[PDB]
């Protein structure tokens, strides 16, 4: 009944050294490869040195798919990094075509079974670099259309199923921004990024995925739809159906240092930057929390029975950490179950090498 999305960074293939062979394959439904990159309105290889060459992740991939025939394989396009093309690329037919050409010669060069979209965000957000128009809100559809219509046709002539699926924010300003009741009718499912909802874009700490609104969080602008449920429901009554509505879990962590204590062991309080992480500062793995931070080396575990978050604060640096407990993780998990929703998604394997989490989401929805 249930669908298991791990995200697989091709930059896994650098320092951090875990490759397409380090996953478990049986512990998911579907990879989605981050990312292939837009060049000229067309899918292009993100990274030559480790997506088609160099590493040659994809050949690993290809490996797995043979040794796995359950396995599926997405190419995701675009990422906050690599958005900047799409507004252009949705623009006018003979833009939407070309995109979508591209996106089916991609899948068949590589050996992908489908396309996920990963456009952030259409109108507003995103990064520095990113584009956008008025038209992005109607023109999210059109570009969903061409690709389905591209993609139904090319799997007739391959004697195969490609699927077709996206990313979409945890803030309902992309509801606002995209018609979700046109285009989930052209998605095999849609993976929502109910995480990113606090971090160090703010001075203060908070929670990356609390679970429901905590009203004791009260900090400028940051209103009671940041939520997990508040974020499933959105999507749920802007027409994505429960079937097809995937759930975002994070396997990293945020820190902050320098947060005062206040009454709350560090929680929602004025801090002084990023705190440590594993490969950037403010970033920490799974893996990492888990080795050298939880209950660990000066850093006590904290649990908030209103949002459903744990979180630890080393008061000795003042150094906050928000990432997904086991016990946060088990109530999303239920919750999936309870709504009928698709399944769980996460980003992204790397970042939980002992497979912590990846083993309770495969146990809970997989058999």
């Amino acid at each position: 009944s249930y669908r298991v999305v791990a995200y697989y960074i091709s930059w896994g293939a650098y320092g951090r050294s875990y490759f397409p062979s380090d996953i478990d394959y049986s512990k998911v439904t579907h990879i989605n490869y981050a990312f292939a990159n837009i060049k000229d309105g067309e899918v292009v290889v993100g990274d030559p040195g480790v997506d088609d060459g160099g590493k040659n992740n994809f050949t690993a991939l290809r490996k797995a798919k043979k040794a796995h025939p359950h396995l599926r394989n997405l190419i995701s396009v675009g990422g906050w990094s690599w958005s900047s093309g799409f507004s252009d690329a949705a623009a006018t037919p003979e833009a939407r075509k070309r995109f979508a050409d591209s996106a089916v010669a991609f899948i068949r060069k590589y050996g992908f079974d489908g396309v996920d979209i990963d456009w952030e965000y259409p109108v507003e957000g995103g990064a520095e670099n990113m584009k956008h128009r008025p038209e992005d809100k109607q023109n999210y559809t059109l570009l969903t259309r061409s690709l389905r219509e591209a993609l139904d046709t090319a799997g007739k002539a391959d004697g195969k199923y490609y699927e077709l699926t996206t990313a979409v924010w945890g803030n309902d300003k992309f509801i606002a921004n995209t018609e979700m009741d046109k285009v989930s009718r052209d998605f095999d499912f849609i993976n929502v990024m109910s995480y990113d909802f606090n971090g160090t874009w703010n001075k203060f700490s908070g929670h990356n995925a609390p679970f429901v609104n905590d009203p004791a969080y009260d900090k400028p602008g940051i209103g009671k739809t940041f939520n997990v449920v508040s974020a499933v429901e959105a999507y749920l009554k802007a027409g994505v159906p429960a079937d097809k509505l995937v759930v975002g879990v994070p396997l990293y962590g945020y820190s902050w240092k320098g947060c005062a204590a206040g009454e709350r062991n560090g929680e929602y309080q004025d801090c002084n930057g990023k705190g440590r992480g594993t490969w950037e500062d403010g970033n920490l793995d799974f893996t990492d929390i888990e080795k050298n931070l939880l209950n660990k080396k000066g850093f006590k575990r904290y649990w908030n029975d209103t949002a459903k978050a744990a979180y630890l604060y080393n008061a000795e640096t003042g150094e906050f950490v928000t990432y997904e407990d086991p016990q946060a993780l088990k109530i999303k998990l239920d919750y999936i179950k309870s709504k009928g929703l698709g399944g769980a998604m996460y980003w992204e394997i790397t970042a939980d090498r002992k497979q912590t989490l990846v083993n309770l989401i495969a146990d809970e929805l997989l058999t």
